[PDB]
């Protein structure tokens, strides 16, 4: 699908990802559209982009343009080719999964908006659907955490992926001038030893996401250790002594929910639970956990 930015209306700037900034639009007759007035949020380049940022731009349009699954964002269109370059994707109303589950507390069961036990897995579990997915195109998403999830209506969740630039989250990453920028304490330890990404890699940060969904985002992972006691424990990961730490069982996360979430942290990556099999305990099994 292509459109015309003329037919798009500017409502508000809703954040910004790694090549571009991302606004609410208006639309009036949204017939072209892949999916009062529709609303869809549509990047566009910065005011001061670069040849190199918008040659980066490009590609997001291809890797987006294969993702299609209900729990994976969706790119609805792309402006077309005299205008000034734009994606166009479905409108997530509640926005940053982190800021959503911190603005809620558990559900007190016997006496502000609050969340249910089932909710938490209901979110998880989408979360689960759509690395799922993934996995099936080989895709290799390396920066899963609930600020990279957007939340619509009825706590539905897509994965997104906003970059590692943003001021809110600048303490999840760690930097070292001339290197890549990692989110350390959400990577497994063969990826701050050896800075290679896998589906399995991946399974071990989903594992810190739902550590995060069942904190209500109210904790860094590790957040009482130092960026450089979070890479030491990568290396007693790997040295295999028993003296290698964990992330501790949420209050709201029951037993047999925390014992799934350790298998996610296996030493060795063939070890680690598919998302298949994630996605079916969080759905079914955790279930007789509540
Ligand atoms: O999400 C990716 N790109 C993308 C494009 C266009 C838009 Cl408009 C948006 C976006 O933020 N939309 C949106 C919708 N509702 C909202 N409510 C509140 C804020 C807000 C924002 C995002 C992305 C990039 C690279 C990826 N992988 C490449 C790197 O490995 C992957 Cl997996 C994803
Ligand atoms: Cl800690």
């Amino acid at each position: 699908v292509d459109f015309p930015r003329s037919r798009l209306r500017f409502k508000e700037k809703l954040g910004e990802g790694q090549f571009g900034e991302v606004h609410l639009c208006e639309v009036d007759s949204p017939q072209d559209l892949v999916s009062h007035p529709l609303l869809v949020a549509v990047k566009i380049l910065r005011p001061d982009a670069t040849k190199n940022a918008r040659n980066d731009f490009l590609k997001e349009v291809k890797i987006m343009s294969r993702l299609k699954d209900p729990n994976i964002i969706r790119l609805l269109g792309v402006c077309v080719q005299d205008d000034p370059l734009c994606m166009i994707t479905d409108y997530m109303e509640n926005g940053d999964l982190n800021q959503f589950l911190s603005a809620h507390q558990l559900e007190d069961k016997a006496a502000d908006p609050t969340i249910s036990y089932p909710m938490l897995l209901h979110v998880a579990a989408q979360i689960a659907s759509g690395m799922r997915y993934l996995a099936t195109l080989n895709f290799v998403h390396r920066d899963l955490a609930t600020r990279n999830c957007l939340v619509g209506e009825n706590f539905t969740i897509k994965i997104a992926d906003f970059g590692m630039s943003r001021n809110l989250y600048a303490g999840d990453y760690y930097r070292v001038q001339g290197r890549a920028v990692l989110p350390i304490r959400w990577m497994a330890w063969e990826c701050i030893l050896m800075g290679k990404f896998t589906t399995a890699s991946d399974v071990w940060a989903f594992g810190v996401t739902l550590w995060e969904v069942l904190m209500l985002c109210r904790a860094q992972p590790f957040g009482q250790l130092t960026d450089e006691q979070v890479i030491e424990n990568a290396g007693e990961f790997f040295r295999d002594q028993g003296r290698q730490v964990y992330l501790s069982r949420p209050p709201a996360c029951p037993q047999g929910l925390y014992e799934l979430m350790l298998r996610c942290w296996s030493r060795e990556s063939e070890q680690r639970p598919p998302f298949s099999q994630l996605h079916r305990f969080l759905a079914e099994d955790a279930l007789n956990t509540v």
